[PDB]
């Protein structure tokens, strides 16, 4: 618990926009979500997401089982009023009498970007942003979210589950595995405005990773002669320390297909990977795990993690040179 | 059964195409789907849905538990191919043998619109034509698809039970009852192009319907002084005797607000009146129900049906003349 | 198809007065039963018990979706009101209008007695009267309704096992087999009032008054002590192949707990209920063998058969068919 | 935790007559039963009920497994007989060798009132009473005692829910809320006898609370030029730290309408409230949730539950006087 | 239907013996089997196998659900008591008056066999005898009789895919499928002795069948120039007119490995075949499928069985003439 | 915790060898077992049988979701293989580099008799061996080995119950109970070899050779008749609540059904099951109270402690502790 205190800095996407229009009749939430173990509901209060934690401070009732009314997020117990702000601003049985000053709840950053909604639990570093997707606002580029999937894993496991390249022989021989390639090699890592940028040839065309830290990937596949770029962008919910929900969004250039087409492909890998990652255990990666040279990528996300955990307990200023500094071993210009 | 033969000249809705393509992982099909209690299968070869009889012309096997590759059907059992047209085209145990002439299964008119996969079991009468939908390539409206909906009722039911408003008192007293209005007057009906067309005025607004008949309305609510055009197009799959697959399409003019603010209140609607509509029994209606004055557009209704059906025993210029000629009670001109 | 049509002649319970009560929030019904395959409502209108055909005259929703308001059963699809004889007297959509003359939905015999609700389809040869149970209106008993038992046999087979004794070494070997009676004697069994009425004893007595078709009162007395206790049971013919039971007991000594006797009762009847159950066809052939140890049931059978036989002869020959005393015993009544 | 060790001295109920009743065929128990956390077990013996814990002495098995042999106990595992007092009297497999000394289990006082089985684990203080049933011995009143409900909630929450007023709009808007009354004022409470007592209200009617200390509470409901006496006595046993189970009794002076009427309406009432205060977390009330004027009743409750927790570690006659010390702060003579 | 009623007078397989003693704590049955839509019972019943309906002539009760008694089947109901001749000899109830003539039972024709039970519900014939296994006493081969196995197919369809290679690159592609083999030709097929045997091949090894009709298949694979001989003998139950009840019985002379590699094996290979199967619509072949060359087996099969329905309506000695006449094709001097 | 780490020198069955080569298509494994909390992978390589930790040293992987490959066990995550020391030699994307020497993962005792596959997680004291079954090859009986039960006891509760003669009465009184004995005397008891030995009887016999801590092989003996039935019970613990328990039977007559002797056995298991899971808490407490009664388990009782004070005294004190004899009976080894 200590040891997760820094994600709390960073923008975790909890949910969909269309599952928090889904929750409730009234399109507007509340719809409950848990972050890094954190009990919070999600609404929409007139045009802003707004985030709380799931608790009225009048006595403890879950407010994610109150309603939406405009402005406001009622409390289903004795109807206290929140608003955007999560201050109480009616106490209907005391109409007339001062509210407490007391009577708030806590309030987080809560951003809707590209169909997720996204909440920072602790913005005082003031140095993190939501993680980049390379498709948005390319009008040459169909995109579809995937329905959001739970796996019995943690973000660190599924990031290095995602970004690993060594198991597709054994986990996807009939989906994924070249055999014309079997084994890429080590490729030169570069950090960069609190990204990994990494890049591996195919050429008859590359995969480009844009990993924004610590839990979001940016891949975009293409290919030259042809029109055929495809973006996957796959970032975990650290949702407690055993599970994670995931959410993946996927664009395309040559989207005259069934959008059905990728997503039951894309669903057959994750089915593939999901009881081999869900077996791992302990569920975080112990020191006693055995790398080898092929495990540069997961080498070296486990480093940068341990500095910006280590970096965090020296303040604001070592986190952002930790996370925002830049570390190039390629032969490219930033 | 007897009774039920004139319905296999129109044009009935099947499935989604989102359905149709989330079947098989191909994104193609096939999909088994049942009309008028007939097995058939759907799928896209090339460019062109295609509906066959599910029946494998060998040994009988159900061609939906098959592969679509490219431009056939693949039978699961011993592979033959068939063409868009019903045809063997490829026996693999007899690769060189001239294919039997009797190796064709049924195929039948398959036309997607709207979203909607369409099938016409019998077009020798070469007369009737998809239901109208207005909301269609109109720019100012977003169009969103309801997933289908069963119910344990027939399409003649389900159809009176849309275009009905006497029940709204007493299953809808919170949804759609205006106390204001409480009984709207009978209003006169019209007989053109194979529809049932009549209004209700609210005037503040108006309910106009146009109903392509036997099984699709298409309601339009709208008010002056405001660009509030909302349209609903409700069409109703004849599966058995006892049994529909229903569709719901809606358009709104302004959609600034959430799709499913919409979709909670219709599901909420629908779920009003499904158990009712269920326990009607016999499942179609007999002659010893008891009408009264308000029951206008039922009475017109069950009495046009009647004429097809008579009209389809005497044959084909007598159905087009039943179902195409004009009938006008109301002072519009079309 | 035809052959039971002279059980609608009968009354039949459907239901407790408290599965009524609990079908709807109001208390007042309705509630949908079903009696020889005929789809029903009950409700509670005013003070009366009301029976009708399930089935709104308009456009045919089952009524037992609706409500009842006061002195109406309110329909839930167009909202119209029935009266206590199945007449509607309200149409919401065209209050003005006269009311169509075939506006009507048919109605049923329907009354409360020992705490059940009781139907007879057929009032026609009016000669038939809801069954007897011996311990109402006694004030020296408890009466403890048992919650209602479904079984997949029919109201023939279920009276046949109530009253047969010659099944209890196989089936009850550890609760109602006495190895030192193991086989009672045949009795003779008197017809008296559309009853049928016989007895097995000097130490105790179990008498036996069996109103027909279906219902069963059973007392059990022992002489030199006050312990009585009356099991009376009665089988609904829901449809071809099912039957919902029910059970009433009453007893002298009530200081005891209910649930010793219901828990006895309750598994008796699973020891029974596999193998009644398993009996097939659910009818009972003409081939099946009878012994000189079956005179309950062969008796049983034969005034069936009488009474089918009159139903077709009509309402005279009915009457005197379960009316008419043939006594073979000593006693007088 | 330790925090719950005052609550032994008090009288808890733990099932109903008849859950006894029917647990074995005898009629006589065994019926396995939870009380803070302890697994005891009830049978009648003889004339009398007795609580023991659910534990031989001699292998440990549970003696609720067992059955009523005369008027002892018997273990089901080796047949040791154990007595009204948790003596064993019977060793079948030595049965003329003496009984060992330590062959006994811890019995507990356990008597029947009103058709319940209350259980006092700890009678060292000897200064608690079962709680107040207003109606008991009243030949005006019908009784009906309610089966058991259980929640996922404990007994302190459960008691400021029933005695709560505030929550009518919103939990319970068309079964309890008044529009013409909305927020009853703040009224004395009195301390008498280990109960509270305060009364709510030219005045029509009366709510009068009778609340034996900590969990049971007698509501007396009246109408003044109307002889409609209605009762409610509602109770919860403490069967965990986040469990209870709840016991409802209600009386009524017009009886001859439909129990079910009534026990269907508190039901409704029940599922209402159920949810909500399950949500609440955490299990216990910490000190950060927030009160207003309105809350005077649970204020006062968690002070007089504070004051008996104290007084328990300050020994027996310390707890005496916090419990039966009178406080009054009404008009009211006693 | 009555185009059954000629299959009433082979033997057909109703359980394994490991069935009839698993069934009724004894070991001796009774077990309860459906042969031909008739409710039957199987007892062991002294040193022979007896099979009657399940329905005692007393009062109707399934004498499935009583028990054996010495060399006797007692009926749960009232205790009569029923020989091997399905004749009562104890009427408990009566046990000094005369037994009715009529108290008896229908029995059948009824031999334990390989392991299997065998009934013939109608031996007035007297020409048909229970299948050939070869593999039956033969010390070189270990056998292992699998769990029963049910499909919603007909005896008739299951034969036809058990003898059909064609199907094996679309429904077996890993399993069974032979890519250097593909199309074994169409081979010369006999008729002798009530069995149809035809084999399928400088030739390495040899699938040799001998089926002997109506549904059962033995199937023997060997391998020259090895001693790895294996057999499969499959028989269908025809339970009722849409479903079997299947028997697979498979012999092996290499017998070191294990039997569940083959068990499991096997179970892929059925699991392959049955969706496809019970597919098959309707399930009686009708007149309208089309045969090409390759299905030379299941042409031949069908008309063999036209030709026993129409013997068995001629009577005793064309039905025995029909089944038992050779018809030779090949040069195998049989 | 601390009060187990002394079984883990003993040898416990994991599964049956049916188990294993079920458990996936190959028949070779891998299966996936839990024993004294442990998370372990069986799997056959070549002619051995294997127990691994279940746990690849690479990522952490389940090894139990792989593959044999001929000689090695392959992880199902990345391809690193196996061999039968648990010793990588095969990194599958570095197949020319070093492979790490911390690429090992922990390997156990696995050896399969009786038709049981066997672990021994700790071999140090290199004295204990797998339990003794009389029947094992003797050509005049039949072995059946059972399917396992699972139970929510623990091992030395299962122990106990099987040797305890007190409770038919109560838990058997239909299938075990003897009226006509219903008190077997105290016997005394002999410690041989690791082995609890003890008799009781001049018509029959029933003889224990108990193999400590968790096997119970018994022999049912009738003097004149040719009628050996041995039941060979053993109990793997699989965490601290529950039991997989194993029961190989053997009998001399062997003519009648297997299945006849499965239901009895299955029955007297169904009987126990309840009471012995209620027993609480799962491990013996110091305050349960023994009668004379009682001798067979306050000797095991006394014997498990001495096994666990040895334990900490070292490998020579658990020698002596375990296969020293103490003789009661007059009987000769
Ligand atoms: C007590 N009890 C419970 N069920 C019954 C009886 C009985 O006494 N006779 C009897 O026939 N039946 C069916
Ligand atoms: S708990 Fe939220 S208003 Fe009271
Ligand atoms: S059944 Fe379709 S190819 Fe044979
Ligand atoms: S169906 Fe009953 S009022 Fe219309
Ligand atoms: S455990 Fe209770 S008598 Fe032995
Ligand atoms: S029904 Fe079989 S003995 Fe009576
Ligand atoms: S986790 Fe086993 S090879 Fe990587
Ligand atoms: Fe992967
Ligand atoms: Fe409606
Ligand atoms: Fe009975
Ligand atoms: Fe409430
Ligand atoms: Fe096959
Ligand atoms: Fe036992």
């Amino acid at each position: 618990n200590d040891e997760r205190e820094y994600l709390r800095h960073f923008w975790h996407p909890v949910c969909t926009v269309t599952e928090l229009e889904k929750a409730h009749p009234s399109s507007l939430g509340p719809l409950a979500v848990k972050l890094l173990n954190e009990q919070l509901v999600v609404a929409k209060l007139g045009d802003e997401y707004v985030a709380m934690r799931d608790r009225c401070a009048h006595r403890s009732a879950k407010l994610s089982l109150g309603t939406v009314s405009g402005n406001r997020l009622q409390c289903p117990y004795h109807g206290w009023q929140y608003d955007t702000h999560g201050a109480c601003q009616l106490v209907p049985a005391c109409p007339n009498s001062p509210i407490p000053n007391k009577a708030k709840v806590d309030r987080f950053d809560c951003e809707e970007r590209y169909g997720l909604i996204w909440i920072r639990l602790d913005s005082s570093f003031d140095c993190t942003e939501i993680p980049y997707f390379s498709a948005a606002n390319d009008p040459r580029l169909r995109i579809v979210i995937q329905e959001p999937y739970w796996w019995d894993a943690t973000a660190e496991r599924r990031w290095e589950n995602f970004t690993d390249f060594s198991h597709f022989a054994f986990i996807h021989p009939g989906t994924l595995f070249d055999p014309n390639n079997a084994e890429p090699p080590i490729v030169p890592m570069d950090r960069f405005n609190g990204q990994f940028r990494f890049v591996y040839d195919t050429p008859i065309g590359s995969f480009s990773y844009t990993c924004s830290m610590p839990f979001a990937i940016n891949l975009e596949v293409s290919k030259y002669s042809s029109s055929s770029l495809h973006v996957l962008f796959n970032v975990s919910c650290p949702v407690d320390s055993h599970t994670t929900k995931n959410f993946l969004i996927f664009a395309r250039e040559q989207s005259d297909d069934s959008d059905y087409l990728h997503i039951a492909f894309q669903d057959l890998v994750l089915a593939e990977d999901k009881p081999v990652i869900e077996s791992q255990w302990p569920k975080d990666a112990p020191a006693d795990e055995v790398s080898v040279v092929a495990d540069k990528v997961s080498i070296q996300y486990r480093k940068w993690l341990r500095e910006l955990k280590e970096a965090h307990k020296e303040g604001s200023q070592a986190f952002r040179s930790a996370l925002l500094d830049p570390v190039i071993e390629s032969d490219r210009s930033y």
